[PDB]
Order: C-alpha cells, then structure tokens, then sequence
C-alpha cells in the first residue's frame, strides 16, 4: 500500500473523508479535538506494563486527570470524551495494539471514527462517535500519514501488522 506523508503534528480543520494514521513515538496525547460547544475528545497512549499511575493531562487548553493502568505487553490508546466543558471526561473505548498506530477519520457528518478493540485481531473494530464536529480543529499530536477513506482496508492493514 501507499500513504501520503509522513506529516508533522498539526492542529487544523483537517479535510474530512480520509484516514489519518498516527505514528507516535512516545506515550501521552496522540489525538484531540473539540468544537468548544458539543464535543471534547482526546486519546491518551498508555505504555505496556504501566503500573497504576495518576497522571495530569493538559489538553485542549484544559488540565484534567486520568488513571492509566496497563498490565499487558501491548500499547493502549485510551479515548476520553465529554459533551460539555464543566462535564467530567469518560473513557469509552480503547485499543490494545503491539504497534504505535491508531487512525482517525472524520466522516461527511463530522463524526470521528477510529479503531476500537481489546486486540488488533478478532476484537478489532472501526467505531464511530456520536457527536459530530464537522468544522472543528483536529489535533494530531504525532507524525501522521494520510489515507483516503477509499482505502480503509489499507489503513486496517497497518493497524494490524504495523508499517
């Protein structure tokens, strides 16, 4: 397969209908997005064999706290989400993966899609979140590649088997 890039970390109203495969080297926030009105989302990368740790996250000009706990040898991308600024974030989905690879796509409605699952095999799934942010600034906080949603299958290949 082929991918446009890699491109450096960017914050902008990125084009919809294409997969942004992020390839972080380090843990922490790899992805975030908010319209400042209806939807707040960030993804925190947790290292394998990370004992229970209380960490402080400054993201989207907000500073919050999360508990990370990963007893596996796989990496874990954790999604946190809220629909109002005064609301507390909630963890909805996470992805256990051997590779530092997650991918995000904004559909025609502005909904955010990414890979969910307890593994990158049988439990792997392409999920979609339910609060559309069509014009919101998207923060890809890592080197990323660009794949058309034409080739969701090419993106899936790298998610399962690395790059």
């Amino acid at each position: 397969g082929s991918l446009d890039g890699p491109y450096a970390p960017d914050s902008s109203n990125l084009p919809s209908n294409c997969w942004y495969l992020v390839n972080p080297s380090n843990d922490g926030v790899v992805f975030s997005v908010t319209d400042n009105s209806t939807f707040w989302m960030f993804t925190y990368l947790v290292l394998p064999n990370t004992a229970q740790t209380n960490v402080t996250v400054n993201v989207m000009n907000e500073t919050v706290n999360i508990s990370i706990d990963n007893s596996g040898s796989t990496y874990r991308f954790v999604d946190y989400i809220k629909t109002s600024s005064t609301q507390a974030y909630g963890s909805r989905n996470y992805l256990n993966t051997a590779h530092r690879l997650q991918a995000y796509r904004r559909d025609g409605d502005g909904n955010i899609s990414n890979y969910w699952g307890a593994d990158t095999q049988g439990d792997l799934r392409v999920g979609t979140y339910s609060n559309p942010v069509p014009n919101a600034v998207i923060n890809l906080n890592a080197d990323f590649y660009v794949i058309p949603d034409s080739q969701q299958e090419t993106c899936t290949e790298y998610i399962r088997g690395g790059l």
